[PDB]
This record gives structure tokens, C-alpha cells and sequence, in this order.
């Protein structure tokens, strides 16, 4: 179960997840899984990013999860479940802003 994992924040918003990530002491790749807003079945994977030209900043990612019962971000890379994916993704930065490091304080 998804809603048994530390880094899911289930239905909280998109503005709420940006107030929890903004957070000067975050690192990268903070970051945080929570309910898509408007699509159902869908998931997003919040994370906070860091760059000179942007400062602290955030970055959302659609996860799609079919029935068929793959979990993914880009089609070509699906996983058997959201924790694989979010292991995967702390290991590997891919197209994300940056790997998954640790889990968002609130
Ligand atoms: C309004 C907004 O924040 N849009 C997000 C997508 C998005 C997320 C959540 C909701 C949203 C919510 O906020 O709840 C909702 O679902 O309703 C909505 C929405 O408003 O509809 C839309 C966006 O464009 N993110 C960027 C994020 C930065 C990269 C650029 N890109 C395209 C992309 C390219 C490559 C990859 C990639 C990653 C890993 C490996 C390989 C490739 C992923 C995305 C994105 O999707």
C-alpha cells in the first residue's frame, strides 16, 4: 500500500506541495508523491529543485498508472509498483530536475 509509504502525501494540492518544498533547508530533490488534482487514477511526484538561474524551485511529474498495471512517468520506463519507481528514481535522475533524495518535511 501506496498509503503506507513516508513520501505519500496523498490528497494534498499543488499549491500546498509547492509551500512544503519551497523550504530554504531542502536539498534537490526533496520530494513528495501526492494525487494527481484533476486527473483520476493518476498520481505526481512533486520535487524540489536548485539552480542559480531559478533559486529554490519546483517541478511536478504526471506518474500514470494503467490497469494493466504499470507505474510511469514516461511511457518507455514503467515499474511493477510506485515504490519501484521512486527507487528507481532516487538512483537515477533520467528527465527529472534531479534524483529523488530525501522525503519533504512539513
Ligand atoms: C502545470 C505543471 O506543473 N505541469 C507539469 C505536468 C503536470 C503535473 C501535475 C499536474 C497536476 C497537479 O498539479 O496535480 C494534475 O495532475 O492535475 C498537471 C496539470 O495541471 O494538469 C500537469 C509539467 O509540465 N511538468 C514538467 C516537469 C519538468 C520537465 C518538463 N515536463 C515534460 C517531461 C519531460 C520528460 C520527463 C521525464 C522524466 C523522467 C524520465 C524521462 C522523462 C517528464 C516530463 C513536464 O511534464
Amino acid at each position: 500500500s501506496i498509503q503506507a509509504e513516508e513520501w505519500y502525501f496523498g490528497k494534498i494540492t499543488r499549491r500546498e506541495s509547492e509551500r512544503l518544498l519551497l523550504n530554504a533547508e531542502n536539498p534537490r530533490g526533496t520530494f513528495l508523491v501526492r494525487e494527481s488534482e484533476t486527473t483520476k487514477g493518476a498520481y505526481c511526484l512533486s520535487v524540489s529543485d536548485f539552480d542559480n538561474a531559478k533559486g529554490l524551485n519546483v517541478k511536478h511529474y504526471k506518474i500514470r498508472k494503467l490497469d494493466s498495471g504499470g507505474f510511469y512517468i514516461t511511457s518507455r520506463t514503467q515499474f511493477n509498483s510506485l515504490q519501484q519507481l521512486v527507487a528507481y528514481y532516487s538512483k537515477h535522475a533520467d528527465g527529472l530536475c534531479h534524483r529523488l533524495t530525501t522525503v519533504c518535511p512539513t
